[PDB]
C-alpha cells in the first residue's frame, strides 16, 4: 500500500485510542484487509459493564475488541493486518498469531513483539 | 451511539478525504454497522488507471468506492450508516437508498439530500 | 463455460430487461460467479420511489442494481462476470472495474467499453 | 413480489431446464431471496462424470443442484423461495423443508407436495 | 492433520450417530474445513415431522443433514472434508462430489464409494 | 434443544479437551448456533510454536481458540452458545460477553462466572 495510506490507518487507530476511558493507557486498533478497514477497537470495559473506569481485570485491550468484532463479522481475520497505537501484550500476541494476522504495525513500543515474530507474523514500527 | 464516537467516525472520513488527489473536492466516506467500520472510500480514479489527476468522468465518488468495497465484502451494506465529509450527489443518493443504508451523516453541504429523505434514508449534518 | 450456458445467461438478462418500465431503453444485468447467478438487475427507479416512469436522474441502470444487490449479499462480486443486454455507460464501467468484475458480456452496443479494457476487464459481444 | 416478476423467475427456471441433457425430463430450479436470485440448477450428471446421458442413479435433480450451490455459497438458503419447473420428488422435498425454504413455486405437476405442506413449506402452482 | 485429531472427528460423528432414532441404522456425519467443524448431522426425520420413527422415504441421511446445514451456513462446503460413521449411499455421494467435498473418511462400510472416487473425491476407511 | 443433544455437545467438548497437551488442565470448547457446531477449541500453544508443553503465558485457552476460529469463520459468534468442559477464566469471560455469546454451559467449576452473569450471558452447569 502507498506510504500515506499506511499513515492514514495509524492515525485512525489513534482517533479511536482517544475514545477510550483508561487513564493509564489509551490504545486503538484497526483491522485492514484487501484495501478495506474491517474492524476497530479500543481499550476499556465491556458494553453494559457498570464502572466505566479501567488496572481492572475486566477491561479488554484494543486488539481484543477488534478481534471480537471480527468474530461477529462475516469477513475472515485471516490474511489481514493490524494497525495498533501500541505494541501488543503477550495475550493479544498469541491470538493475533493464531488468527492468521499477516502483519502488525505499531506506533508506540516487548515480549509480545518477539513472539509474533517467532510465530511468523511480520512487525513494523511507524 | 455516544456523541464522541459519532465524531470519531466523521473525523475518520476526513482522514480519508485527504488521501484523495482531486484538486476540486476531497471527499471521504465510512460505512458503519453494528459498532464496526466496514468500508472506507475517497474520491478518485480507479486502481490501475493511468492519470491520477481527476472533472474527469472516470473518477469515482467516495460513496461509490465504499459501496464497491461493500460489494466485495462478505458483510451486507443493508442497515448500515454512511459517514461522509460531503452531502452526496444524486447518483450516489440513488444507490445509497437502494442499498438499504439506514442513515447518512455529512459534515459539508442539495437534491441528493431531499431524495434520500423521500426514499426513507435519514439524514443529519454534524 | 459451455456455449449454450453462456447464452442462457444472456437470455436471462433479457428476461429481466423486460421487467423494467423505461420507454427509452430496457436493460437487464446478471452477475455470475463459480457457476452460479448471484444477482440480477434492471433499469428503473428505486424501490419506494413515487413515479415509476423513468430521462430522470434518479433511475438506476441495470448494472447499478446488480451491484447494489451484491453489496447486500454475503458473496463477493470480485472475480465474477457480468452479463448485460447492453454495453455499459462510463459510470457503470468505473464501478464494474473497481468491483473486480473479471469480464463483461453484452448483447447490444462505446466509451464504457474501451475504459473497461484499459482497466483490465475483459469484454465480449454475443 | 409483483406478478410479472414472479413469472420472470419461472421463465428463468425454464431457461435452465433446457440446458439439461435428460430425455425423460428437463427440470430447472431457481433460488430467490430478498429480491435476488442466489442459485440455479438443472437435472443431470455431476461435473466431470463420464456419460452425459441420464434413469441413472447418479443424476442430480435440479433442486439438488441448486441446494448444493447454496452450500458452496456464503448466503443462507433459509427464508428463500424455490422456483422450479416441476413439483419436487419426495427426496428433494425433505431437503427443501429442512433447508428452511419458505415456499416452492412450480409450473408442472404428488407426495413431495403434501409433505412440503405438512412440514410448513408453502406451495403454489403457476 | 495429526492422527489423534482425525480420530476425535470420527468419534464426534459417532457421538452424533447415537442421537438418531432409527432402529435400522444410526449414522453421524461431521464437516471439517480449515481446522474447524462447520456442520454435524445424523439420520432421521425432518424437524417438525410427526412420527419420530424412521424405512420411511422422508428420513434424511446424516450427510443430507450436514449438507443442508451447510446451505444455511455462511461458510462454503467446497474444500471441506466429511467424517461419517458410514460409507455414503449413491444419493449422498452425488451431492458430496458436486459440493466440492475434498475427501470422505468413514468408519463402517459400496457403489457410493467408487463413484466418489470416479468423481475425484478421496476416500479413507479408519 | 432436547436434553440428549445438550449432552452430546458437552461430550464433544470433552472429546476435544483430550487432544490438548497440558498436564495441568485439559479443556475443550464448542460453539453452537442454530443447531450447528461452528467451532471447537482446546487449550495449548499456537500452531507452529516450538515447545508443545504448556504455566506458559503463550498457551491459549480453549475458549480463546474457539473465538479465534470464529474470527476466521464467515459465521457470526453473536447469539451462539458455548459448551466448555470448564468454567471460563476472567479473560475468556470478558471476550465471551463482548462476543454476544448468549449462554455458556460448563461441566467443571469462579469470578469468570459472576461476571458473565453481570454482563447478561446466561450460565448453566451440567
Ligand atoms: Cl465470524
Ligand atoms: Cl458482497
Ligand atoms: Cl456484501
Ligand atoms: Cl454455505
Ligand atoms: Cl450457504
Ligand atoms: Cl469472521
Ligand atoms: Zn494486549
Ligand atoms: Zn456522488
Ligand atoms: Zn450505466
Ligand atoms: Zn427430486
Ligand atoms: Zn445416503
Ligand atoms: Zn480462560
Amino acid at each position: 500500500m502507498k506510504p500515506e495510506i499506511k499513515e492514514a490507518y495509524m492515525k485512525t487507530a489513534e482517533l479511536f485510542s482517544q475514545v477510550s476511558n483508561c487513564k493509564r493507557m489509551k490504545v486503538g486498533a484497526i483491522v485492514v484487509k484487501n484495501g478495506s478497514i474491517l474492524a476497530h477497537g479500543w481499550n476499556g470495559t465491556p458494553s453494559g459493564f457498570h464502572t466505566n473506569c479501567c488496572t481492572n481485570p475486566f477491561v479488554l485491550h484494543a486488539e481484543q475488541n477488534a478481534l471480537v468484532k471480527m468474530a461477529k463479522s462475516s469477513e475472515s481475520i485471516d490474511g489481514s493486518e493490524l494497525f495498533c497505537t501500541h505494541s501488543p501484550c503477550p495475550d493479544c500476541s498469541k491470538m493475533i498469531a493464531q488468527a492468521g494476522v499477516k502483519k502488525v504495525y505499531y506506533r508506540n513500543e516487548t515480549d509480545g513483539i518477539d513472539v509474533l515474530q517467532q510465530l511468523g507474523v511480520e512487525v513494523e514500527k511507524m
